[PDB]
């Protein structure tokens, strides 16, 4: 055994030892219990970043842990390969997105291997390969013929200078983020998944997910946004009917979740596109301008609640069907056409958004709910105004004194009796639009024929292959300019036809890849029935919180779609979910020509603990604030430099020790140095133990007759094993597991293990510590284990707790005062000559 720890000598040998043994190449062996540990697969962007290393180390700790406990562990990896990065890189470097992607994949694969992740590389997938995406084209066609996928005109943001469609996030004050040109709202046909048909199942099945973080479940509930409320029709006043046709001349229909407060409605509000808005605006330029500004808006959903709410009165009136109040119709920017009826009622006393709106425009506020003896203040919002549970009705006529549920039913009865309303259930969830006007994506398997319509491509003809011999130029989607791709014949009639040129939302590939890993080379379906039956669901999913809503909802949706197609048996893809925190790092700047700030990467910096300077010249730079690593402020630390400098095990240890997985991880040079030094300590501890005697049979069995000091070390040992096991398998906090092993080694350092029984206990401590740490730092632990013991580490398995090592000594002594029934003198007095060990006599 070499004296000094050298990661570059031992880490490749260890990786070849694991590959040669094929520990990670698993199959559907019905003998061991399966365990499917999955980390969210990466975009092949070019290189790993520190987020990648954190995620996949966390996955590897859990996978190796379960492996050591006798599970048949599948830990697969692959490439979410489609999307915009390759297209932009194609425009920058004038290369093909496919070629750029396959080079990135090959480089990033090497980096993953070098980190020693116990990954089943025989299950690798690359979603840009036809052998992958053909199966989502297949599923598309089946759902399309069922109407679960459908085509319909939608509205997009067109940038006329960049010639591409932009999301609301990419529109800044009505203009494209890169071009700066005013975007144009354009209606175009697009494809949609009818995800709303699965809304109730997607909502209710969250209750099955006892091992999901409650905040992720809450986020999905709010996103789905089910509500049980009331349709209410307010008759249009006789004086307000000019310009209206059909039912819009007869009544204004709204949806409310608070029909218990219908007595306190003080006005109503409609969307800009509402017919009442159009009729009122017909002769009022201020309304036409307000309608125009509403339509031109591009507010993102994550910002919808943070926008300034504005309205204009229309001079039109409707009648409350329960009290006869004549209420004015306002046009408001927060009422969305297409949500419900595009028209709401307002109760400023009991809805906070209505309270702020009314307060802005000095509109009436009518209290109709009371909660205890709390005073109602029409000029200040108190949180109890909106309480649904503990309130009773007031100022509501014959409805007074009722609670929410009884008021709901009474209003429902009153409205239904006179035909003015009925209970209704709504969802905020919109259908899923999957059409992208981009090249580097999965082709949509639709052929357009003027005789036959939009025709799904037959299963025989799938895939529709995306040509990879393309370099996008940034003047429109290349597929639309490629007659060699889109000119085809109709598969129903054989006539002249055109392929769809839009490609799929790349969320589609990540919505089912966890099933494809089960049988990645299966050529007769999305996933083979034998392999889906064996692996079932993912037992553990690990990934960033930014995917807590869309990706997970899409994946749960696809799983239920595939179940209903008979491809899988589960209702839910992910049993346990762990969400890792961000990786943050200090930023460094040095001002330049125009009173601004230029940003320097941390690896090109050296500190003086005073100030910092550039490593190349030694000239100062300004130390700035800490934030998530990104190209924005040039503060991303390349993990490849971390590996080159210290080795994979140090990288893995620093990530797991620095913070709990959910907590943000702060980059720290001293922290990285401390991780490496601990590995040197571990190395020297085993080396020094073997230098004074070599290996012995580890202590096992009855520990009677062991000295107090060695019994104490065995106690620390098996409590540490218990602590670590509970940290890996239950708390999923690996930092405290590392600290616990560090405490074991501390006590070992203070224990004389020189005797024959001492060496036996020392062997037992070390054999346990290297296995307890092997999930985190497998290369050095594999090497150290081979110096201590000849068995296969993974066949020795996870350390067992010896309960007997946790029972402490006992000795019953009789208490007697005057003859009748330091250490023991204090205990017996808690109930004086002492006979050692048997009796204590209290001279009374
Ligand atoms: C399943 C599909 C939809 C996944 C999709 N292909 C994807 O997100 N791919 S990915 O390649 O972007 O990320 C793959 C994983 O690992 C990384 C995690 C990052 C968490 C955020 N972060 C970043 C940083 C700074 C890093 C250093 C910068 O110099 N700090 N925190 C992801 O959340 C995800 O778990
Ligand atoms: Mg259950
Ligand atoms: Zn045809």
């Amino acid at each position: 055994m070499q004296e000094h720890y050298q990661p570059a000598a031992i880490e490749p040998a260890a990786q070849k030892k694991w590959d040669d043994a094929r520990i990670s190449n698993v199959s559907e062996d019905a003998s061991k219990p399966k365990y499917y540990c999955l980390s969210m697969f990466p975009y092949p962007s070019g290189k790993l970043h520190m987020g990648h290393v954190r995620n996949y180390t966390i996955g590897d700790v859990l996978s190796r842990f379960k492996l050591l406990n006798g599970f048949n562990v599948m830990q697969p990896m692959g490439w979410d390969a489609f999307g915009m990065p390759a297209e932009n890189a194609a425009m920058k470097n004038n290369v093909a997105p496919a070629a750029w992607t396959y080079d990135n994949i090959e480089y990033m694969k090497t980096q993953l291997k070098s980190l020693g992740f116990a990954v089943d590389w025989e299950r690798e997938v690359a979603t840009c390969k036809p052998e992958y995406y053909r199966w989502e084209q297949w599923l598309f066609t089946k759902l399309f013929e069922k109407g679960i996928v459908y085509r319909k005109n939608g509205t997009v943001n067109w940038d006329p200078v960049d010639q591409t469609v932009l999301a609301n996030e990419q529109v800044i004050d009505g203009r494209g983020w890169r071009s700066g040109a005013l975007i144009e709202k354009r209606e175009i046909p697009m494809y949609y998944f009818k995800i709303t048909d699965y809304a109730e199942e997607l909502l209710n099945d969250l209750d099955k997910l006892e091992h999901w973080p409650e905040q992720v479940k809450t986020m999905q509930r709010n996103w789905i946004g089910k509500s049980r409320g009331m349709t209410v029709r307010f008759a249009v006043s006789d004086d307000s009917k000019q310009g209206l046709e059909g039912d819009y001349a007869k009544f204004l229909q709204v949806y409310t979740t608070r029909p218990d407060t219908l007595m306190g409605a003080t006005y109503v509000a409609v969307a800009a596109e509402h017919p009442l808005a159009t009729a009122a605006a017909a002769d009022k330029p201020e309304l036409q301008a307000f309608i125009a500004e509403c339509k031109a808006g591009s507010v993102a959903e994550a910002d919808m609640a943070t926008m300034e709410k504005k309205g204009v009165p229309t001079g039109r009136y409707v009648v409350n069907p329960l009290n006869g109040d004549k209420l004015e119709v306002w046009i408001a920017n927060y009422v969305l056409w297409g949500y419900g009826d595009g028209a709401v009622m307002a109760v400023p006393a009991h809805d906070e958004r209505d309270f702020e709106f009314a307060a802005k425009y000095n509109l009436p506020k009518k209290q109709v709910i009371a909660v205890g003896d709390n005073a109602f203040d029409a000029n200040r919002w108190q949180e109890w105004y909106g309480d649904k549970e503990n309130g009773v009705l007031v100022n509501s006529g014959d409805l007074d004194g009722l609670d929410f549920q009884t008021a709901f039913d009474a209003v429902a009865a009153k409205l239904q009796s006179q035909g003015a309303g009925e209970p209704k259930t709504q969802y905020r969830l919109r259908d899923w639009g999957i059409s992208r006007q981009r090249y580097w994506g999965c082709p949509i398997p639709i052929v357009h024929c003027e005789k036959c319509g939009n025709v799904p491509v037959p299963a025989d003809q799938l895939p529709v292959v995306l040509p990879e011999n393309v370099v996008p130029d940034g003047m429109g989607s290349p597929l639309a300019k490629m007659p060699e791709f889109y000119e085809t014949s109709c598969p129903c009639c054989g006539g002249a036809a055109k392929r769809e040129t839009d490609t799929m939302d790349t969320f589609i590939e990540s919505s089912w890849y966890f099933f494809r890993y089960m049988s990645p080379k299966f050529s007769d379906g999305m996933v083979s029935a034998e392999s889906a039956k064996y692996w079932g669901a993912v037992d553990q999913y690990i990934g960033g919180i930014e995917h807590a809503i869309l990706h997970l909802l899409y994946a749960r949706f696809f799983t239920k779609l595939m179940r209903d197609e008979g491809l899988v048996n589960v209702d839910e893809p992910f049993e346990r979910l762990l969400t890792q925190g961000m990786v943050v790092c200090e930023t460094y700047y040095r001002e330049n020509d125009k009173g601004g700030k230029d940003w320097i990467n941390p690896a090109d910096v050296e500190l003086t603990p005073v100030s910092a300077v550039l490593k190349a010249d030694g000239l100062p730079v300004v130390i700035s604030g800490t934030e998530k690593m990104s190209k924005s402020k040039n503060n991303g630390v390349d993990p490849q430099e971390l590996i080159n400098a210290y080795g994979a095990d140090t990288a893995r240890l620093f990530m797991m020790f620095a913070a709990p997985p959910e907590q943000s991880l702060e980059w720290s040079d001293s922290g990285v140095e401390g991780a490496h030094r601990f590995l040197r300590r571990l190395w020297r501890t085993v080396y020094e133990y073997l230098k004074q005697g070599g290996a012995v049979k580890a202590f096992a069995g009855n520990q009677d007759g062991l000295s107090k000091e060695l019994k104490d070390l065995r106690h620390k040992l098996h409590s540490t094993t218990a602590k670590v096991s509970d940290d890996y398998g239950r708390r999923q906090q690996f930092n405290t597991a590392i600290a616990a092993v560090m405490e074991l080694l501390n006590q070992y350092d203070k224990t004389d293990t020189g005797s024959e029984q001492g060496r036996a206990v020392a062997q037992e401590v070390l054999e346990a510590a290297v296995r307890l740490l092997w999930p985190i730092v497998p290369h050095i632990c594999e090497t150290l284990w081979s110096e201590l013991n000849g068995a296969k580490l993974w066949e020795a398995g996870w350390p067992t707790v010896d309960e007997a090592a946790l029972v402490k000594s006992e000795i019953e002594v009789m208490v007697q005062v005057n003859g009748k029934l330091a250490d023991l003198e204090a205990a017996a007095l808690a109930n004086i000559i002492v006979v050692p060990g048997r009796l204590v006599n209290i001279v009374v």
